[PDB]
């Protein structure tokens, strides 16, 4: 909500509305395990740009859908809760209900919006709010992720291994227990006009406004992040299995 949410320019220049996202990117900046692994957007740096009477800090990162012709986008919110120690009390009844009535508390992952461009664009939009009704079980989440891989003509089964490979790299780094992340997402994207060789597909962790750096501060509550990644990987592996019957 801090910028118009739509992706054929090179960058995203995201405003720093608090310290957390910028501190996270700065903290992982020299760690090849975060920056050489391709699991978060390429981070260009924190920059000041004129704003108001002075300057506002922004994060400059890559636009993951740069030059995508027919973008497919799926945002999956990770964790067994989406509130954190700083969440405003006026938001908490809703946060608790949405967490318990989606797949968040059970799986540590939930559907959080999709866009499919099947030739008749403007594209088909799938509301993030579907998580508490249409996409409120493991089975239905699996179905909606399959729909992500449906380009309007066929299931892009050949892309699924990439996505699992990305989740593995995420799992490997998130076993280290150095950060807790709340309301962060794994963003799946591809251009349906892509071939495997074009590499116009991507799977990245995003949205670090509620990240806690455990070597610098206390965060007692659990995020269930690794649990969610493992469940999501399990769903993708089931999908690989299911796509062989095609
Ligand atoms: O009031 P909250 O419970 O935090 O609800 C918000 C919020 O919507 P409203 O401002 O309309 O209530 C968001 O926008 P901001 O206020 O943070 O700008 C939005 O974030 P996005 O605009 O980035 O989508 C978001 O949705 P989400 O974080 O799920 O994408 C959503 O939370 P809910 O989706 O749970 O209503
Ligand atoms: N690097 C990126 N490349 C392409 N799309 C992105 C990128 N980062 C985010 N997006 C898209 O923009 C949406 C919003 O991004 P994000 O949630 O990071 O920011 P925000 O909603 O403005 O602020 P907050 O961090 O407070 O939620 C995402 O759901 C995703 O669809
Ligand atoms: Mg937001
Ligand atoms: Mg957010």
């Amino acid at each position: 909500g801090s910028f118009t949410q739509q992706p054929d320019g090179q960058y995203l220049l995201k405003p720093c509305l608090s310290h957390r996202e910028r501190d996270f990117y700065l903290h992982i900046k020299d760690d090849k395990e975060w920056t050489g692994t391709g699991i978060i957007p390429k981070f260009y740096g924190v920059e000041l740009h004129e704003f108001g009477f002075g300057e506002l800090e922004f994060i400059r990162m890559e636009n993951l859908m740069y030059k995508y012709k027919r973008p497919f986008v799926l945002d999956l919110k990770i964790g067994t809760q989406t509130w954190d120690p700083e969440t405003a009390s006026s938001k908490m009844k809703k946060r608790l209900v949405v967490d318990s009535t989606s797949t968040t508390t059970s799986l540590g992952v939930r559907f959080s919006g999709m866009e499919r461009n099947i030739g008749e664009e403007k594209p088909i939009l799938y509301s993030r709010y579907l998580c508490t009704h249409e996409v409120n079980t493991r089975d239905s989440l699996k179905e909606y992720i399959k729909l992500f891989f449906n380009d309007g003509k066929k299931y892009r089964k050949e892309l699924v291994p990439y996505f699992i490979s990305q989740l593995d790299k995420m799992i490997e780094v998130m076993k280290k227990r150095e950060y807790k992340m709340f309301s962060s997402s794994v963003l799946f994207v591809y251009d349906s006009t892509t071939t495997l060789e074009d590499k116009k597909y991507n799977c990245k962790m995003i949205d670090f406004a509620h990240n806690w750096i455990l070597s610098e501060e206390e965060c007692t509550v659990e995020d269930g992040f690794l649990f969610g990644l493992n469940n999501l990987k399990s769903i993708l592996e089931d999908i690989e299995n299911e796509f062989k019957s095609l």
